[PDB]
């Protein structure tokens, strides 16, 4: 019953942080956003840009999704993001993550009315 739009916000939007590399940000955020409940989600990307800018990506360059579907969109601009990757030693319920801040274009799937992001598909260096 949680909307995909809301799920996408929960899993992928963190507008106001600027994590440091190999800091504790992913450990915190992966737990806070409920992605270590019952398992440690292996990899996840947070976007540090106003929700609006991510939402407007739905009107930008239309591209193919990783699954061949055609409702994917690539940001006109690079965006601050952070990649959270589970460490090798990690065993649920201890879920420890590497935090990797970077700047990349993002690609999202959009659906619905309003036409908004429902899936974070990829990021690319371009």
């Amino acid at each position: 019953k949680e909307s995909r739009a809301k799920k996408f916000q929960r899993q992928h939007m963190d507008s106001d942080s600027s994590p440091s590399s190999s800091s504790t940000y992913c450990n915190q955020m992966m737990r806070r956003r409920n992605m270590t409940q019952g398992r440690c989600k292996p990899v996840n990307t947070f976007v540090h840009e106003p929700l609006l800018l991510v939402q407007l990506v739905c009107l930008q360059e239309k591209v193919t999704c990783k699954n061949g579907q055609g409702n994917c969109y690539k940001s006109n601009s690079s965006m601050h993001i952070t990649d959270c990757r589970l460490t090798n030693g990690s065993r649920y319920p201890n879920c420890a993550y590497r935090t990797s801040p970077k700047e990349r274009h993002i690609i999202v799937a959009c659906e619905g009315s309003p036409y908004v992001p429902v899936h974070f598909d990829a990021s690319v260096e371009d």
